[PDB]
C-alpha cells in the first residue's frame, strides 16, 4: 500500500491561460447543419465554446470541489485520487461510489452533503453515509496511466485495498457502468467485509440457453431491446477506445473543442435530455466534468479503460451468465438509463437482491441529473440493508 | 451540368503557417509504450511530426501534383474536383479512377505516367489510357460539403454526368472501397457507355442461403474469415463516422496531429506494411495526402461517406446478393487488402469476369502501394476487354 496524502485541485493558471488560447484558436470545421443526429450542431457547440472561453469560472469550480478533503495513495502502480468526507454521525455507513468511462467525481457533488449530514438538510441522521469518491486508474484527477494492464479484476483488487487501508470493514459498493462492474465483481473479492452491492445502471443477459428467452414477457423482451440505440448508434466511441485508445488520446489531447463535443455526445444522449445537454445537468457542471479531462490531460489514459475491458463490454457480447453472486444487492432502473434490465434475468444470478427501484425520471449520469432520487433511492437500500 | 474549371493546387502560406505553429504547439498525450497495439507510438509520430513540420516540403508536393491537368465543376450540386490526363495516344482507353476513404488522386501519382504514355516508358502504345481522376464529393480538393444525402448510387449518377460532359462514350470505371462501389453502380446506371469494370477490392457475401456455404473449399472459407481482423480491430473509424462524423470533424480538424494520427492507422494497417508505414507508401506522399485533408479541411466533410452509406457498410451487413451485373468485369486480388473475395461468390452476381487476377504483394491503398503491378494488372485488363 502507500499513504493517503493530501490532495487539491490546483490547475495552474498557464493551463488555463492555454485552455483560453485554444479555444480562441479553434479552426472550425465546416459541416451540414442537421441537427444533433450527426454530432454536436455548430451553432450550439460554437456559443459553447465562447461561453467555456469567456463565462466560465474554473476557479469558481476548483473551490467547489476543494470544499472536500481529497487525497491520492498509490496501490499496485497506479495512482489513485479520492474524495473523502467523512459523515458528522460517526455510525454513518460507509459508501465507495465509483464512476464509469466518461465519469468523475464531479457528478457526485450534488448528492454529497445529503447523504453525509441528513441531519442538516432536516432528514434523518441515522440514513447517514461515510462517503470515498474515487477517481478510477488513469481518470481525470487521477493523472494519466504510466503502465497499463487494468483489467476489472484489477480495479476492483484496488478497491478492495483502499477500503482496508482507509479502516472500513463494512462498506456498499455503488456504481454504474465501470463503477457497477467493479462493485460486483468486489462482491467476489469482499463478500465478507460487504453489507451490500448497489447498482444504478445493470445489463441483464440472457444466459445462451433454451429455457429462457421463453419465459420473458413482451414487457422484458423489448427492454433488453433498448440496448439496440447504444448499439447502433451510441457505440462509436467505445468500439474506437477497445481498439485503438492512443488514436483517442492524440485526437482529444490537442484540442479542447475536440474533447468538448467528443463528451457532449454522451450529455446529449446518455444523459436524459429532451433539447439539449443542460436539461439534464447545469452547464458550468458538465463544464466541470469537462474541463477536468481537458485540464490533467486524461483523454487516451481514460480510453485505456475499453480495451482493456473488451471481455465485458457490450459491444463484445451480450450474452451469458454471470458469477453467482450472494452478497445483498440493489438495483435503481434509470428510465433513460442505456440498457434497461429484467429483473428475472437478475435473479438467474444474483440470489440476494433485497432491493428493485423504478425510477420516473433521469439518465446515464443518474446521480449527477437527479440527484433527490438517487439520496432517497440510496436511503431506502441503506435501510433495507440495516434489517438484514 | 456545370463548365470545367481549371484549377491548381494553392495552399495559401498563410495555411502552411498555420499548420507549422499547431505542430511545434502539440500537447503529447501521456501514454503507455505498447508499441502499435492501441495506436501509433509516441516515437514514431513525434519524430513524423517533427519532419512534417521541419523537412516535408509541400510546396514541392503542390508542384508535383500541379503538373497534372486539374478542373473543378458543379454536379447535382457537389463541386467535384478532377485530375484529366490525356493520352498522347488519341485512341487510348478512358477510364475513370476513383478512390474509397481515406483516399486522395495522390494514390494515384506513379501509375498516371505508365498508364497514359506508355509509349514513353518503353511500353505498349496500344494499352494507353486517357484518365479522369475525381476527388469524391466532400473529400480533399473537392472541399468540404454544403449540403448532404450523398448516398451511393448518387455519386454514381454524378460520375456518368461527369465522363459524358467530359465526351467519353466509352470507359472503363475502377476503383475501390468506395471507388469500387462506384464502378458497381455505374455498371447499372452506365451499362452501354461502359466497356468494362475494374476493381482492386472486393467484399464477396454469402447469399444467406441453403445451397451455398458448403460448397465452398477450405481455402475460400478462410478467406472470408479474413475480414475478421478488419472488423475486430481497424472498424472504429467507420463505426464512428458512420453514426457522428461530426464529431470526427471536430476531432480531426483542429489539431494536426490527430489528423495524422487516425490515418497513420490506414498507412500502417490497411496498407501492407511491416514494420512502418514507410515500408509500403513513401513517406513524402503520405503525408502529401495527409496534408492534403488537413489543408483543405475536409476530415469532417470526408467522414459523411459512411453516415451516408452506411447500408452499404461492411459493418452493417457481410450478407446478401448483389444486383446481377453482367458489364466484363475484372478483378485484383491483393493479399494485404481488407477483405478477400471467392471467385464463385462474385460470378454468382457477375455474369461477365473476363479477368481475375491474384497478386503476390500489396494492401488496400493497391496502386499506391504498388504501381507496377497495378499498371500491368490494368493493361492486361484493358487487352482482354479489347478482345470482346
Amino acid at each position: 500500500s502507500n499513504a493517503m496524502r493530501p490532495f487539491q485541485v490546483q490547475i495552474p493558471q498557464a493551463d488555463i491561460d492555454d485552455l483560453k488560447r485554444r479555444l480562441s484558436e479553434t479552426r472550425w470545421p465546416e459541416l451540414v447543419d442537421v441537427g444533433w443526429s450527426r454530432g454536436a450542431p455548430l451553432s450550439y457547440i460554437k456559443e459553447l465554446a465562447e461561453y467555456w472561453r469567456d463565462g466560465f469560472d474554473w476557479r469558481a469550480a476548483e473551490r467547489r470541489i476543494n470544499q472536500y478533503p481529497q487525497f491520492t495513495t498509490e496501490i499496485d502502480g497506479a495512482t489513485i485520487h479520492f474524495l473523502h468526507v467523512r459523515s458528522p454521525e460517526p455510525d454513518a455507513t460507509p459508501m465507495v461510489i465509483t464512476h464509469g468511462w466518461p465519469g468523475t467525481p464531479v457528478e457526485f457533488l450534488d448528492i454529497i452533503g445529503p447523504l453525509t449530514d441528513p441531519r442538516a438538510h432536516g432528514g434523518d441522521p441515522a440514513d447517514a453515509f461515510h462517503l470515498v469518491i474515487p477517481s478510477l486508474p488513469g481518470f481525470g484527477l487521477s493523472g494519466p496511466l504510466k503502465s497499463a494492464g487494468w483489467e476489472l479484476g484489477r480495479i476492483a483488487m484496488a478497491w478492495s485495498k483502499l477500503m482496508a487501508s482507509l479502516g472500513y470493514e463494512r462498506y456498499i459498493a455503488q456504481g454504474g457502468d465501470i463503477g457497477a462492474f467493479t462493485s460486483l465483481l468486489l462482491g467476489a473479492i469482499d463478500p465478507s467485509h460487504l453489507a451490500g452491492i448497489h447498482v444504478n445502471l445493470l445489463q441483464t443477459n440472457l444466459s445462451g440457453e433454451p429455457g429462457e428467452l421463453e419465459t420473458l414477457s413482451d414487457a422484458d423482451k423489448a427492454r433488453l431491446a433498448v440496448s439496440e440505440r447504444f448499439l447502433d448508434d451510441l457505440s462509436g466511441p467505445m468500439k474506437m477506445q477497445s481498439t485503438r485508445p492512443h488514436t483517442i488520446g492524440y485526437m482529444l489531447n490537442d484540442s479542447p473543442v475536440a474533447q468538448l463535443a467528443y463528451l457532449l455526445e454522451m450529455f446529449k444522449h446518455w444523459a436524459q435530455t429532451e433539447n439539449v445537454p443542460e436539461d439534464a445537468v447545469d452547464r458550468d457542471l458538465m463544464l466541470t466534468h469537462i474541463s477536468l479531462f481537458w485540464f490533467t490531460a486524461t483523454g487516451g489514459s481514460a480510453a485505456q479503460a475499453h480495451y482493456e475491458l473488451k471481455p465485458f463490454l457490450p459491444i463484445t457480447s451480450l450474452i451469458g451468465r454471470s458469477p453467482t453472486l450472494d452478497v445483498p444487492m440493489g438495483v435503481a432502473v434509470y428510465p433513460g438509463a442505456l440498457f434497461q434490465p429484467v429483473r428475472s434475468l437478475a435473479e438467474r444470478d444474483f440470489k440476494q437482491i433485497v432491493h428493485w427501484a423504478e425510477l420516473d425520471r433521469g439518465g446515464h449520469f443518474s446521480a449527477m441529473e437527479e440527484p433527490d432520487l438517487f439520496v432517497d433511492d440510496l436511503r431506502t437500500f441503506n435501510r433495507t440493508l440495516k434489517k438484514l
